[PDB]
């Protein structure tokens, strides 16, 4: 007996055709690219269920809506173009993100297709994301590689943070939705049920970095037991193998990021200030402190 809010489905296929390049399958969430008729521009629509797991979940769609809208003026969060309903779905028009998952270049076998230069580029325009969302309040809490996409591979684009199906405000309670993110991806204090902190999301940047540099996940186990071990006690392999090719920089950085207590993590605010990513690009005439006067 629902009246629907949104643009019309008859609108959506008068406007659009969906393309045989399916992006993403959750339970409860499709990713779908498609093409205006109009302009031929590519976008991904994601299809939101509005009933999960026998409750009503329009009003969190909504939510979560109301948080991209907030980021449009940030072009490190993807960008909200249309919103459709049907029966069913509430269905997301979003800027595709052609270069698709940065968890494809956390894979042994690209490790030599991307660059320090590249890594240092990529954290540091993640750490502007969320500093834009951390100055407005808002905690991702899904801050997994598969939820930072890239606008191309080739060449490497710019980062696209994506899903805010699990976002929240500093202090909400850490809940069910909360402790059931991918195992090797909570931070300490969701394990402890401790309330939301901006903390978090650093905790996650600092996994992202490990993984970008070392091709290696740094805290899951042979099963989810040894996984919430590895998370707890933060037992992290920083062996003089998986960091014969990472700066000692990059490791200070990760080091600052992955410890338990997440009041001893450093803002995004200080991250983007650490001497890992300060960097002159070689084609700027460089200006220094002994001036020719
Ligand atoms: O899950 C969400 O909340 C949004 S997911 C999404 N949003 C915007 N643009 C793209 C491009 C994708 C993409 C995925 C895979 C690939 C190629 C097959 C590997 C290329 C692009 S997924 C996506």
């Amino acid at each position: 007996t629902e009246n629907l809010y949104f643009q019309s489905m008859e609108n959506f296929n008068n406007f659009y055709i969906l393309t045989s390049k399916e992006l993403g399958r959750g339970k409860f969430a499709v990713v779908r690219q498609c093409i205006s008729k109009s302009t031929g521009q590519e976008y991904a629509a994601k299809f939101l269920k509005k009933r999960r797991r026998g409750q009503d979940c329009r009003a969190e769609i909504l939510h979560e809506i109301a948080v991209l809208e907030l980021a449009k003026s940030c072009p490190r969060v993807i960008n909200l173009h249309e919103v459709y309903e049907n029966t069913s779905e509430i269905i997301l028009i979003l800027e595709y993100a052609a270069g698709g998952e940065i968890f494809s270049l956390c894979l042994p076998e690209l490790a030599e297709m991307v660059s320090e230069n590249d890594v240092i580029r990529l954290i540091k325009q993640i750490l502007e994301g969320v500093y834009y969302l951390h100055q407005n309040n808002i905690v991702h809490l899904d801050l997994k590689p598969q939820n930072i996409l890239l606008s191309s591979i080739y060449p490497l684009g710019d980062i696209k943070i994506v899903d805010f199906g699990m976002s929240r405000k500093i202090g909400h309670a850490c809940e069910l939705r909360e402790i059931m993110g991918t195992p090797e991806y909570l931070a300490p204090e969701i394990l402890n049920y401790d309330p939301i902190t901006t903390a978090t999301d650093m905790w996650n940047i600092g996994i992202i970095a490990y993984m970008l540099l070392t091709h290696t996940s740094p805290f899951v186990g042979e099963d989810n037991q040894e996984t919430y071990l590895n998370i707890s006690q933060v037992n992290v392999d920083y062996s003089e193998e998986t960091f014969s090719s990472v700066s000692q920089l990059a490791t200070d950085f990760i080091q600052s990021l992955l410890v338990k207590n997440p009041e001893k993590r450093p803002t995004a605010e200080i991250c983007l200030s650490h001497s890992w990513l300060q960097q002159w690009d070689f084609e700027n005439l460089f200006h220094p402190e002994e001036t020719s006067s």
